[PDB]
DNA sequence: AACCGCCAAGGGGATTACTCCCTAGTCTCCAGGCACGTGTCAGATATATACATCCTGAGCGTAATCATGGTCATAGCTGTTTCC
């Protein structure tokens, strides 16, 4: 049981704290909310005191709290609704390539929205030392064969990501019928 | 209610190529506009009167002030009454 970092949109920080209490009450988590002073007593007392397991913050708070969070090495950076990361220049991306966690569990509700460029934008922060490349990934696959429309080289895209990534749909396993 | 991040997409600023026709240089030409004489008029000049206007009281009005009277308040005196 160690240091954990999870991120939720402002509207959703209640739910994750609510569900963690309902299901596994043994984990120390905070909703890191409040004012500049009201975030401080969280910083020095509990966050600096290493008196927690997970920390629930918002999109901007981590940017507001980048410096007091670097000094704590993490286990995962749990990223719900990972849509702000679609842009590499979205400032949240440059604040997350700076933290040092052993694993980096990105989470989403919907997959990539528009482009292959976007796909490895999610993918490049997953295993950065492996790719370390931006346009190399792109012209390697050449955008679903945008010129020849072979639509068979897409199988190579699928074959790497199938044992590297997991999709399930509601229609298959209803759970709601 | 500013700040700051964020988000996508037209929008027009940039760049490249080209074409061309208008302005430049020359050159031929001439009358317009600038120097060059000249008279006449409208500003300058020189008084005289009409008039405005300021100045300082001629006087007049107005208020401020002192005078003056009346009136009321209070004090003093005495007459009345009651009590020993």
């Amino acid at each position: 049981p160690g240091p954990f970092l999870v991120i939720a949109p402002k509207s959703t920080l209640n739910n994750w704290l609510r569900e963690i209490n309902r299901w596994t009450p043994d984990v120390n988590a905070f909703i890191l909310q409040g004012d500049k002073e009201e975030r401080a007593e969280l910083i020095q007392k509990k966050l600096l005191g290493c008196d927690f397991d997970v920390v629930i913050a918002s999109y901007e708070i981590i940017i507001r709290e980048k410096s007091p969070l670097k000094k704590i090495n993490w286990e995962y950076i749990i990223i719900d609704e990972a849509h702000r990361i679609k842009n590499e220049e979205s400032m949240l991306s440059q604040v997350l390539r700076e933290f040092t966690s052993r694993n980096r569990l990105l989470i989403t509700g919907t997959p990539l929205q528009n482009n292959l460029h976007e796909l490895w934008a999610l993918l490049n922060f997953l295993l950065p030392d492996i790719f370390s490349d931006a346009q190399d990934f792109d012209d390697w696959f050449s955008s679903e064969s945008t010129e020849e429309d072979q639509d068979k080289i897409v199988k190579q895209l699928h074959t790497v990501l199938q044992p590297f990534l997991l999709r399930r749909i509601k229609s298959d396993v209803e759970t709601s019928l």
